[PDB]
């Protein structure tokens, strides 16, 4: 038994990969990646511009999970796509790049120089919809007619075959107008539910204080906190955007949690918090805790159970 | 040293209380909450005629929290008026009445209603604003304008202060654009902030099954997944609401919860998924928990602390 599957027109050993701004930012951490047992691999959301992001402490986590307001911090997008170009080993597995502009335009004029690099190389986009926080707006998958714009723009621009890293929705009214909006782009062909669950907030008993810096110590949270919420997002948009795939990503500490994603429809597998905590050897733990309940249940092939959830009557 | 409130012209041994919707919806649940050590108790939200809810199983507990799409079963608002006008004895603690009228024109209803009942016997309304709307459409407290003319149209019809209870946001633009709505109605003098985390999934590995029938499995979040979710959501509205009170709810199972809360600017302390669990017991563990830390850092009463997280740098 191998956990082996193609998709995209890429093949992957098995559906873990990091999640975008986890061990991705520099050269030496894409490398590390690179050198782990992942399936595939995503570069840290990028700007035009270098950015050093927001003051520290800016992540920190606990038991159940992280908060973070990194604010972007990222070497560039003349680095990522030099990395992709030049650098990147494809023979050891797929690359994803992860684009995150301040405005369309941004956006725009990055997947247009990406393009002939995903032709050549194979490197696949995810376009993050979430952006820092600007007074008097919604960040842009919250606003249905700017996600719209983006994705409209961005496809005219790329003209391939890309995914879009989504926020989790909360109201089911919500899911059937933001998976409508991505229906209407046939270019978007994968989603990945979710990033992290916004404007959380941890305050430390003893100290009475908040324990990250920026925005008055408000961040997104991820980990444990938020595998409910991320399964719910997998499986909404699984049940609505029946010719795309979902990428599931929130609270996978395990492969059990990995399986319940894969249940509920996902396709590849990210791992945020728990990587950040526990480092790359994380990947061979749930490779093999995925195969060992495969083989408990008699299942061969993700294939057999992908999006296989049980619903009671 | 002492947890004495006084608050909305009523008097409150203590801070806690059940969330609405927790051991509130018969006349013995709300019997036991009165003999019970909690401060306070809040009735089940209720509609105008009886409702049955949705088919079981629709409330599961786990470790880490609560899943629920009860369906807002209740037994009608005469029930909970004539409790309050007739049934409940007022020297032994305060009483709120929830209610969640399914259309703006039900709960000018209701509120008329109650009105004098609230002037003679001292009952406090939260109105629910996660009552589902026009189905296909947001929840009340997602759709802002909706919101305002819930908000304008019970000012109007009941006259006197009353409380909001509000559902979790998770962008700072909602936080802004939802408190600058709430804050155009003199007559809301408190906002209990949070509702169940919306729409999640939970699925058991074992069975590869959802745990609740209704919705495909899909339903509120409640406990230890919600906390810094709930924490942000009483300091965001604490901070933007300075002429009202803040209420909070979610993810409190200790006293080392509460104070948390507290320090994030929570007046009253609501109880749901872990009184659910453990029962009215809870009360005098969380009070004696809550008084432990208090009496470690020197805290006298609760004013000392309310509101004072501290920012870093
Ligand atoms: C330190 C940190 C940096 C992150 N940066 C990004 C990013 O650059 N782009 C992005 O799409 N998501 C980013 N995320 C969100 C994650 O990719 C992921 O969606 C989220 O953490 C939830 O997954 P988890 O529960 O496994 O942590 C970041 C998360 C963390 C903790
Ligand atoms: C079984 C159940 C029923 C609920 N019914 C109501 C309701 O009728 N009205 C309401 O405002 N909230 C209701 N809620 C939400 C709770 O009041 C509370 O806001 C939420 O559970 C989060 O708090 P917790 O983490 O302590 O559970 C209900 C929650 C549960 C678990
Ligand atoms: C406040 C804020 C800043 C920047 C982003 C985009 C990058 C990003 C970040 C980040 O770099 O702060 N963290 C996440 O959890 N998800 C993300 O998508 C999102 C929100
Ligand atoms: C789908 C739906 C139906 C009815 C409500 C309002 C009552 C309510 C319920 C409920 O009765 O399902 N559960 C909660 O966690 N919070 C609530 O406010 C909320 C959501």
């Amino acid at each position: 038994m191998c956990l082996k599957l193609n998709l995209l027109d890429h093949v992957f050993a098995n559906p873990f990969m990091n999640a975008a701004g986890v061990l991705c930012s520099t050269e030496e951490d894409l490398r590390c990646m690179t050198a782990s047992s992942s399936g595939a691999l995503v570069s840290k959301s990028c700007t035009s511009a270098p950015r050093d992001g927001n003051p520290e402490p800016r992540y920190m986590a606990f038991p159940l999970g992280s908060i973070n307001s990194m604010g972007l911090p990222n070497l560039g997008f003349d680095f990522y796509l030099k990395y992709a170009s030049d650098l990147h080993d494809y023979s050891k597995k797929p690359l994803f790049l992860s684009i995150s502009g301040l405005s369309v335009e941004e956006n725009v004029a990055m997947v247009r120089r990406l393009a002939p690099v995903a032709q050549e190389k194979g490197v696949l986009l995810e376009l993050n919809l979430s952006c820092p926080n600007v007074p008097g707006k919604p960040q842009v998958a919250y606003d249905f007619e700017a996600m719209r714009t983006y994705l409209q723009q961005v496809s005219l621009a790329y003209g391939l075959p890309f995914g879009v890293k989504m926020p989790p929705y909360f109201d089911i009214a919500h899911f059937d107008t933001a998976a409508a909006v991505l229906n209407e782009f046939p270019l978007v062909k994968f989603v990945t539910c979710v990033n992290s669950v916004g404007n959380g907030l941890v305050i430390d008993a003893e100290s009475e204080s908040v324990v990250i810096k920026p925005k008055q110590g408000f961040g997104g949270l991820g980990g444990k906190y938020i595998l409910p919420t991320a399964l719910a997002n997998v499986n909404a948009f699984y049940r609505r955007c029946p010719d795309k795939l979902v990428f599931g990503c929130g609270g996978v500490y395990s492969g059990e949690d990995a399986f319940l994603h894969i249940l509920a429809g996902a396709s590849m597998v990210q791992v945020g918090t728990a990587l950040q905590e526990e480092g790359p050897g994380i990947f061979t733990r749930l490779e093999d805790e995925l195969l060992e309940i495969m083989a408990r249940k008699g299942y061969r092939t993700l294939e057999e159970f992908r999006g296989r959830v049980k619903t009671i009557e």
